[PDB]
């Protein structure tokens, strides 16, 4: 019944030492977790050869591409990544990895990856042939300089991959019909699945013989929060809807028992026609969807509200409703005071900046509320009638330190080893059950590359969380990054000579993208800053010149870079902060059982008491700015989470969310209190 | 509560395949052996330095003798041990090895010495400065060759000789010395047994009252209550003395309470002139032994028997009593039919072959049955007193495997090694509680050698155990193992120029042991065991002649040579028989816990099915025969069993015993039925 020593050691920090805590311990009760635990669980062995092959043989790794190489240079893989010397600096440190993430044995009893395994195996796998290209693998993520996402780090070489699913639903019974069959397919492969309502039709019309007939949208969701329980993502909706109350009735505290979801979070699609009219305190008119696919074919949100608003409204075959978008704001600043559902989407700032808005513009959101790209309605025809097929959305991740790229200034080299590898993982991406995911998966090519550990290196250096410094030192970082991106997206392109579908309908063929860079250069305007970045080239808008030449000569790669998401859980391993976000709490306290695990967050000394802010005590409206600071560089969505109190004011969060729209932050999160 | 997946396959020998049984079902079993229990509880380590740093720190190696050397040479070591890829033979060769002997951790419930470890700390144990010394060893010990005792292959680098023998004066100080050095030794786990010669008998005078002397049941009382303290040994008595009868009636099974030993054995000692009187069926007369001590001023087993016993018979002064031997050889018949109790030795068959009976004459003998040499008693007085020391006798033990000496022909360079060992384990040896056993430690010198697998080699090889052969080949080899130790010590001795004390007192420095080796050649009688011994040298009388010319050159270093233990505890990792006794059943079977663990022997095929015979069904005169041909060699006891059954017959017992009397066996041991 006894507490264990590293555990005990652990709990030794909250000890008030001259006013202080007992960090010196930490490393100790580490260098307890490394005796007492993890050396007594290890399945031994001789040496490489015989631990390879009874890896084989019980079914663990797959055999083709660890059959590719020779052994001596797997040894020296194995060789180059254990004369690392390698340790971990916090508790949690080996926690989180040795306990979930690194690989198990048949009875879940014993330890067989060690944490140069996992690392060099996932080295082998982005190699695909070359041994030096492998080692650099291994010196990029033995550094910490690189981290892939979450299942690409655990189901490499194992018994899918990619953790982020956006669908339509067409207007048909055979639509919903394959929309459950596709989302209870992709349940089982654990990924982020959510879906999208825009085109269906509402409450009480007629289906297609009697008036009154339609049980509406909220049938539709019981039906999948039924469906996920079986094997959770979210679903969205734009706002022009009469059921939009009924949309909003769901999260409810007094939840009714048949309009209950605990599955299925929900999010808005608002663009700035109705914030016109909430502003100006005017009438508003929801729609009755299917009776405009009835007056002019399309449907609705594949056309501007500003174009075509009053038009709707001078319409006698549409039916309207008018409603209030004051107290609607005022409903939905109720309800995120409740608990800070649901989420949200300003799409005029996205589609204003986004390049490829030639094929579609984007309507909705994954789960992680961040990927925001084109998407093609597909049509589910019936049995032996053959299938229309659309484009979808399927995002692979993964993002990097910021520190240790600031240590050894191999900021380009890490960008082009990284593209490579989220190559690599969507060239072996298949999925053989929803064909239009299939066909955009091989069409787009979209990657996603983002960036944790901004709080705490900048904490760590002396700079304060909301100086203007710290802006224009990442507006100048992010530049350099999304140079760098571009740069090696052109390479590749011109490696390949294909560059994705209908490019010159891009706005990157045109170089309107370009236009920013020409001009407005974005040197550093502090010298502290310009300490940082020295002892390394950084370019000028000539070379941003020299670049738009060379994407004139062939063109880019990929149609879509750059993500940001809450990679918390992987935050870990790499042993500092979240993204972008700056952090809750100084000390993270949990209970694993019976036990008080203390987590200091890295870097924490007593000189560096204030740099580590608290998140209830900042100004929101710098943190803004810097996320538009952020967003300058930026294609898709950016995780950003808004930090609540108690004593804070309803009539304060709407302002956050105006000043948010006047400044241009494409979508929000989920809120804390 | 399943069963576990090995001891399952174990299990499945006895399963009649065509009349036949599964052995080769039982490489399986350790091959699942090695995979579902070893190597899920072995304490994993990077490589070799940190592992041995490790070990330094939480006091497990006595670092001395491991901080005298290189780490590179401890690194060539271990690398020779691991070159090997060894493997074992059977479900037990690995058993009785992880379970017991070799090292487990603090919570015992770990392990950390894998099997070349032990080996190669031993080398390195044995080494004492040379590196290449070490190899031998090792390439020694890693094909089987050679094996060292029990206490040695425990305790060597960590928190050593399991044989010690004494004697008691005839005080009440010596009897509390005698009970003070049994329960020294008793905490250091070897064997100690005592002796009660020279003792005064029951009802006696004790210096000023007659009939005072509560005897000798009351000292094996306190012996009895004195070995239940601590972590068992035995007594030795000569037969001429009143209370035998008394010292008899202790292994009783109609036990009485006060009369019952439950610990120490007993044993007789008996010469010539007994057996002589029980043959010719005349009276015999049993004395009290302080009148002779009181008339002659010496004890009464330091002078001849057969040269005093009539004169004793003479003198009013000793005072007699008249038993019959005839009866009490009869007595003694019927107490080993009960179980086999006590121990019997001949000492006129030792003292007519001993070599050093100038110091003294053997009286006794150890635990094991089988060390015979000379000891002087000594004599405890008062506090501020001082003593006279006399001198003990403390053996430590090692045999070797006869089959891969078969195999390699490198008998003399393992007699080379074996005895460099040896000497070095009684160089190290230090007690500081005794200072008789430290002062003849110091002096004799006596190093103790044998042999295993005897049975199993010959029967294997298609002779059987009651041929003719076997007893010419067991001739030929301990000539030739005889003759490559006295080599060996002559050689030692010429290094050191320092030979045991009394050295001209022995009958080794006139030759009078060499003058059977100068004539009576014992080249091979048969051809079939001339081609085992083919492709190898084998000496002649003349080489013997030049032997003793370079023995009287300088002389012998040690005293006593070989000794034959009932090897049992180690005979399982060397994955053997027994040493000469014959096996009792063809198929051991034990119960460890829920479980039917089934040992065959070694070689168990259908070939040699009728030369595995039966301990039951065996000529018990061919037996002593062959025990007599090994005598022809052996300096000290030979750990001879008897093997009956309830169908046998005390007169056949009897008629063995004097014909092992005529013969010349030694000593016997426990019988089995
Ligand atoms: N933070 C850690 N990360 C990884 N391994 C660790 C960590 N802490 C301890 N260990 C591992 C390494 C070793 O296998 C064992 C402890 O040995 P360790 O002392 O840490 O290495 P070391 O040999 O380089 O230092 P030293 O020479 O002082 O012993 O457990
Ligand atoms: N029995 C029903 N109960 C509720 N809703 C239904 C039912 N049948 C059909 N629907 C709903 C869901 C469908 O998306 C929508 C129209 O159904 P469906 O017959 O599949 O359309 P359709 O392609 O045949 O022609 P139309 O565009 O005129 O509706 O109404
Ligand atoms: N009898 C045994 N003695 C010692 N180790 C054993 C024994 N049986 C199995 N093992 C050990 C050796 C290995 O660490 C593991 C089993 O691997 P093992 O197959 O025996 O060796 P191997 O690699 O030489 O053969 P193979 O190439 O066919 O796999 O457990
Ligand atoms: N109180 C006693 N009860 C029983 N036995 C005793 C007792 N005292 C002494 N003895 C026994 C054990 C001794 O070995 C033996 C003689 O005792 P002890 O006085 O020590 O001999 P001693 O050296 O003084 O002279 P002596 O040779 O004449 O006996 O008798």
């Amino acid at each position: 019944n006894q507490v264990p020593k590293w555990i005990q050691l652990n709990n030794e920090i909250m000890i008030q030492k001259d006013g202080k805590f007992q960090f010196d311990k930490d490393k100790e009760a580490v260098h307890s977790y490394f005796v007492d635990y993890i050396n007594q669980n290890t399945v031994f062995f001789h040496n490489l050869k015989e631990k390879l092959d009874y890896l084989v043989e019980n079914q663990y790794y797959e055999e083709e591409f660890l059959s590719l190489y020779s052994f001596e240079d797997i040894k020296e893989v194995f060789k180059t990544a254990y004369a690392k010397k390698f340790r971990f600096p916090s508790f949690m440190s080996a926690f989180k990895f040795y306990n979930d993430y690194a690989l198990k044995t048949n009875d879940k009893k014993k330890i067989l990856e060690r944490y140069e395994d996992r690392i060099s195996i996932v080295a082998l796998f982005f190699a695909n042939g070359d041994t030096e290209k492998a080692k650099e693998y291994v010196n990029l993520m033995i550094n910490q300089e690189y981290q892939p996402s979450t299942p690409t780090f655990l189901n490499a070489g194992r018994k899918e991959l990619v953790s982020c699913f956006l669908l339509e639903v067409n207007d048909s019974l055979n639509d919903i019909s394959r929309a459950i069959d596709i989302s209870m397919q992709l349940s089982k492969l654990g990924g982020g699945v959510s879906l999208n309502l825009s085109k269906l039709r509402a409450k009480g019309e007629a289906i297609k013989d009697v008036e009154n007939a339609t049980k509406g949208v909220v049938g539709v969701m019981k039906l999948l929060d039924n469906a996920f329980r079986y094997a959770s993502g979210a679903a969205y909706l734009n706002i022009f809807h009469r059921d939009i109350n009924d949309f909003l009735d769901t999260k409810k505290i007094s939840a009714d028992e048949d309009v209950r979801v605990k599955t299925l979070s929900i999010g808005v699609v608002i663009p700035d026609k109705f914030v016109e009219l909430a502003r100006e305190d005017k009438a508003a008119y929801v729609f009755y969807p299917h009776t405009i696919y009835k007056e002019y074919g399309q449907h609705m949100d594949e056309m501007d509200m500003n174009e075509m608003y009053d038009k709707f409204v001078d319409n006698p075959r549409v039916k309207k409703e008018k409603i209030n978008p004051r107290k609607l704001l005022e409903k939905l600043a109720m309800l995120r005071s409740e608990s800070g559902y649901p989420y949200i989407m300003f799409q005029d700032n996205v589609n204003k900046v986004h390049a490829n808005n030639h094929i579609s513009k984007v309507k909705f959101s994954n789960l992680c509320s961040e990927v925001l790209q084109a998407s093609q309605v597909s049509s589910y025809t019936d049995y032996d009638e053959e299938d229309e097929i659309g484009l979808d959305i399927s995002c692979n991740l993964g993002s990097l330190n910021i520190l240790n790229v600031m240590e050894h200034k191999s900021i380009e080299k890490t960008v082009k080893l990284a593209t490579d590898s989220l190559t690599h993982v969507s060239e072996t991406t298949d999925i053989r059950n929803a064909p239009a995911v299939r066909r955009a998966n091989k069409a787009m090519k979209s990657i996603g590359l983002g960036a944790m550990n901004l709080h705490g290196y900048l904490a760590q250096n002396g700079i304060a969380y909301e100086s203007p410094e710290a802006r224009d030192f990442a507006n100048t970082f992010f530049m350099m990054v999304n140079f760098y991106s571009i740069q090696r997206s052109a390479e590749i392109a011109k490696e390949k000579g294909e560059t994705f579908d209908q490019y010159e309908g891009s706005t990157y063929a045109t170089g309107e993208y370009f236009d920013k860079y020409v001009s407005t250069d974005f040197s550093p305007k502090y010298e502290k800053i310009a300490n940082l970045f020295e002892g390394m080239h950084i370019p000028t808008t000539e070379d941003w010149k020299k670049l738009k030449a060379f994407v004139a000569e062939h063109g880019m790669y990929h149609s879509y870079r750059l993500c940001i998401a809450p990679t918390g859980s992987i935050s870990y391993v790499q042993s500092s902060t979240a993204s972008v976000m700056p952090i809750m709490e100084r000390i993270e306290e949990r209970t694993y059982g019976n036990s008080k695990t203390y987590y200091p967050m890295p870097g924490l000394a007593s000189n560096n008491w204030f740099f580590y802010k608290e998140a209830y005590d900042m100004d929101m409206f710098k943190v803004v700015d810097m996320i538009a600071t952020i967003q300058q560089h930026i294609d898709q969505g950016i995780s950003f989470t808004l930090f609540l109190k108690d004593t804070m004011t309803t009539r304060d969060l709407n302002r956050i969310d105006l000043y948010a729209h006047h400044r241009g932050i494409k979508t929000i999160y989920y809120a804390r209190t």
